[PDB]
């Protein structure tokens, strides 16, 4: 093939893929898994100070063929106790559903994903029961989530 005929979001991918190597979010890595630019992996280490610390946490990320204008599709890989994460490992994120933007790149949404770990948002769930312990008993929400950790990412 004839790189001057590159795709648009081929394109678009390698360069958010070169700025995330020279500079990542803090406590991540991403890019493709082997030779299709549209196939990522990510791995985040739980945030320091979270009840995550300690946790190694894989993720699949999916460029769609008409990226940046939708959103790409990321799951969790690694089981999470997180009442915005369910156990299929679907993200309830904004920007990944109804609010995506071309301007936002996967640098961005890595962030916003860290944001998520440390500071969920219990009224918009994916999973009732875990967002209603963390309103309710919120001390033995962090005992599950550390739990989880241990057993399911380390």
């Amino acid at each position: 093939k004839n790189s001057k005929l590159l795709s648009t979001s081929a394109k678009r991918i390698q360069k958010e893929l070169a700025d995330i190597t020279l500079d990542p979010p803090p406590n991540c890595s991403a890019g493709p898994k082997g030779d299709n630019i549209y196939e990522w992996r990510s791995t985040i280490l739980g945030p320091p100070g979270s009840v995550y610390e300690g946790g190694v946490f894989f993720l699949d990320i999916t460029f769609t063929p008409e990226y940046p204008f939708k959103p790409p599709k990321v799951t969790f890989r690694t089981r999470i106790y997180h009442c915005n994460i369910n156990s299929q490992g679907v993200i309830c994120l904004d920007i990944l559903k109804d609010n995506w933007s071309p301007a936002l790149t996967i640098s961005k949404v890595l962030l916003s994903i860290c944001s998520l770990l440390t500071d969920c948002n219990p009224a918009d769930p994916l999973v009732g029961s875990i967002a209603t312990q963390y309103m309710t008993n919120r001390a033995e929400h962090d005992r599950m989530a550390r739990q989880w950790t241990k057993r399911y990412a380390t």
